[PDB]
């Protein structure tokens, strides 16, 4: 067949490698924007879901990530171990991915004390898979395998029909609903800036919803620099760093870790959030030609794209035995 | 009182400083070398002790430092939260420290996976107080408080009595033989190599005698760079980085954690623990004048060192009320 993947995220990446493995075969990646100008290349990294098939494809992801965690070439993948907080007031029930984790368990009297505005909250060990680093890895991975790549910018399923393509894959990520409409699908604008601050160790997530859901400080330490954030705004499609969110998220996350008020800002950068109340991932046959729909990770691309990239390949494997 | 202390490493430091607090007085602080020539400087700096009074001075430093750990001031300090692993072979009991460290546990089997010559061991978050910068903090803190410094080499505490000093605070570490004799007073020489290994977040520690006790890998990441170790071997004064030990630690380091394989490599110091079998803490009246010695914290200074300074203030008392 002559496949085609729309998107050069993780999703879109992931989901072309691997099928590439499952199956061997022409497969081509187009889109409007590489690295390091993609969604994926803005988010930090922390593998974590957010709060039914979805809980495996994420607990896929991280076993297939933990076992490449302790390897030589976890570097080039920007893949490392990481223990942290997550931070509650009122105390809730223990996640879905309990057991997916490493070493969960709940926080001590005497380490909430280390965050006064708290009074419940959760320690584990988790991993993150850099963006930046993933993408470039996923690139030379596609690229020893002779997946060639074209940037442009697709205006219909049907003009890359045309083209003679068999299977459309659409990884296009927030900007799906051009292709076909999908008012499920909105933009969840986000905004980090990257520090540095080396002595920072662990990340830490808050949950505090005064400032609409997702809207409160987090502090995610990265290879070179640590990622500060907390920004979640339904609806806003401006790619544009904003002072007043600037402002909120140093003062957020200085209140959570002081020592942070003397670290050299590094950085600044706006993404959106694909969100979607469900992912879709679903096979389609165009009106006028196969398509399989994989996209609106939310906040949890990276920590789910391995899982949806398998049930991708396991699609494309439906399609092919017809 | 006219006071004099020797040493200008943690211990020295410390302990000037922790009894200019107490009592507020002429302390001026004598030392051959200063930062960062100290075995102090050497260390990694990690809070953990070996395997009675001595439990209770380093609980009174961890305290004491995670008091500091998230204010402002702590980037001076060089002080930061860390989780971590300690490895072992045969199962074996919960140390003193078990509570004293924040969120101590055994490991589990999913967590011994990744370890594979290991079977048992523990997960617990401590503190880093890094030397270097600790010691210039001192001693920003003592100069504030006009203390004053000479770099100078003490031949003997007579020396010292004649230029007309009521107290002599001994805190020479492993030279303090020198001063006065003491064969429980060994060198425990310790090497260890700097990489630059910015995905590491937790240290991890071993414990296989094979080679002789305490010559097994460890990793100890730091701010800027990560220490790498695992040498113990007493009786040897040769202050020299050493080929044989280079590697010794490279090979096991990179065994326990492969991803270090192609990490740069920063810098290397040679250091020598100041080994006793107790801490030398005590008071002591000179033959021809009274003296404090504070001296043999091994490989444990740091860890216990604000324990021992509070000790050594308490004596300093109970001869001002004499
Ligand atoms: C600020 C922020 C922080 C985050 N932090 C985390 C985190 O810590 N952990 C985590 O798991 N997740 C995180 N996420 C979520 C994660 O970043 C996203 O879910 C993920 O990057 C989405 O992957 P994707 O491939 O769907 O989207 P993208 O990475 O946006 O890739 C979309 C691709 O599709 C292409 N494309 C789109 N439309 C077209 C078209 N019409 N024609 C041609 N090409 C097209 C684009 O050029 C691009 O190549 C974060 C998100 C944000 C915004
Ligand atoms: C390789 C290595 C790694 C280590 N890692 C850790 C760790 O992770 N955590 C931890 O808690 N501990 C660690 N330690 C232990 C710690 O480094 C020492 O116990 C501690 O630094 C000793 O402090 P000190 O002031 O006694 O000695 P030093 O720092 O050696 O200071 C001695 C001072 O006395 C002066 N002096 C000595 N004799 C004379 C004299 N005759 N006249 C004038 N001045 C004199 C010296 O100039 C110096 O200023 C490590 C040690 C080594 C060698
Ligand atoms: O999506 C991101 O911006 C970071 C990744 C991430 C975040 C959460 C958050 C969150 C989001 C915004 C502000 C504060 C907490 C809450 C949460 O429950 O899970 C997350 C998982 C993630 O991977
Ligand atoms: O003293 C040092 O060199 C590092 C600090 C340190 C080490 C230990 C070690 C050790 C020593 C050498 C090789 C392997 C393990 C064993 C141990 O049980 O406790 C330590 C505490 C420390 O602060
Ligand atoms: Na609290
Ligand atoms: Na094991």
């Amino acid at each position: 067949m002559r496949v085609v993947v729309i998107g050069a995220g993780v999703i879109g990446l992931s989901t072309a490698l691997c099928i590439h493995e499952r199956y061997h075969l022409d497969i081509k990646v187009y889109a409007d924007r590489f690295t390091p100008l993609t969604t994926t290349d803005v988010a930090a990294g922390l593998w974590q879901p957010y709060l039914p098939q979805e809980a495996d494809w994420s607990q896929q992801t991280f076993d297939y990530l933990l076992s490449h965690v302790h390897s030589p070439n976890a570097e080039n993948l920007g893949l490392f171990l990481i223990s942290g907080y997550n931070l509650f007031h009122e105390a809730i029930p223990d996640p879905s991915w309990k057991d997916t984790v490493l070493g969960f368990r709940k926080l001590t009297p005497r380490e909430l004390d280390m965050f006064p505005d708290y009074g419940y909250g959760w320690f584990h060990t988790s991993l993150i898979l850099e963006g930046k680093n993933y993408l470039q890895w996923l690139t030379e991975r596609l690229t020893e395998r002779g997946v060639k790549f074209f940037q442009r910018k697709v205006e219909s399923f049907e003009e890359v029909a045309r083209e003679g393509a068999d299977v459309i894959v659409n990884c296009t990520g927030v900007w799906a609903g051009a292709l076909q409409r999908d008012p499920l699908l909105q933009p969840g604008r986000g905004q980090i800036m990257k520090v540095d601050a080396p002595w920072m160790k662990h990340f830490i997530l808050t949950h505090d919803p005064e400032r609409g859901i997702y809207n409160s400080p987090y502090i995610i330490p990265g290879t070179q620099t640590v990622t500060l954030g907390g920004i979640f705004q339904l609806g806003n499609w401006s790619e544009l760093n904003n002072i007043q969110d600037h402002n909120t998220i140093w003062e957020g996350c200085c209140r959570l870790e002081p020592t942070l008020k003397n670290a050299r800002i590094i950085g600044e950068r706006t993404g959106f959030r694909p969100v979607r109340p469900q992912i879709r991932l679903e096979r389609e046959q165009l009106r006028t030609t196969e398509v399989i729909h994989n996209y609106g990770h939310g906040g949890y691309g990276l920590t789910i794209h391995w899982g949806c990239a398998l049930e991708a390949a396991k699609l494309f494997g439906r399609i092919l035995e017809e």
